[PDB]
């Protein structure tokens, strides 16, 4: 499985899909496409 939103960053490619990998504490999957 990947990491949902809220779960840990392990990839910047989305970790799952529609997300990115946080840049600021926390670093976690984000939301990318809800900016």
């Amino acid at each position: 499985a990947c990491r949902e939103w809220l779960g840990g960053c392990s990839k910047d490619a989305d970790c799952c899909a529609a997300l990115e990998c946080r840049k600021k504490w926390p670093y976690h999957c984000v939301w990318d496409w809800t900016v």
